[PDB]
């Protein structure tokens, strides 16, 4: 959907700024899921397995191999949180991508996340009451 592609475009510039890299609507969305994303890297993410180290991103990965790692993330189903860990995921690629001069993935990571949103989680999040839900719970 158009507002999960904003929202994925946005949690990338947003991190990859944080993370000392140059970044070139659902406002209340975005900042809860900014606001998410870092209290799930300070105090959650430790505890799981490091995807980036099962996911070597160049330009020959297809999406279907992020695909596989990211379906590792949601083994046991959807919730908040998971969805949370997957947009820091996505970050964390991208910060990887542009430490290692391979600005093409940037925008490839932000597509395959809007993929992967489309085609497994969008059923789970307007079952779930939606952003607006996510809002309330989180923001
Ligand atoms: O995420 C993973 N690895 C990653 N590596 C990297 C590397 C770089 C950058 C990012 C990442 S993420 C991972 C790997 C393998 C398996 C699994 C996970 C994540 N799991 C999670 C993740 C969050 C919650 C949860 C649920 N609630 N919360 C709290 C809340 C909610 C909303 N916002 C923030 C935190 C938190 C739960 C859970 O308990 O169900 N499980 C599910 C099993």
């Amino acid at each position: 959907s158009q507002s999960n592609r904003e929202l994925v475009v946005d949690f990338l510039s947003y991190k990859l700024s944080q993370k000392g890299y140059s970044a070139s609507g659902m406002a209340a969305v975005k900042q809860a899921l900014r606001e998410a994303g870092d209290e799930f890297e300070l105090r959650y993410r430790r505890a799981f397995s490091d995807l980036t180290s099962q996911l070597h991103i160049t330009p020959g990965t297809a999406y279907q191999s992020f695909e596989q790692v990211v379906n590792e993330l949601f083994r046991d189903g959807v919730n908040w949180g998971r969805i949370v860990a997957f947009f820091s995921f996505g970050g964390a690629l991208c910060v990887e991508s542009v430490d290692k001069k391979m600005q093409v993935l940037v925008s490839r990571i932000a597509a395959w996340m809007a993929t992967y949103l489309n085609d497994h989680l969008e059923p789970w999040i307007q079952e779930n009451g939606g952003w607006a839900t996510f809002v309330e719970l989180y923001g």
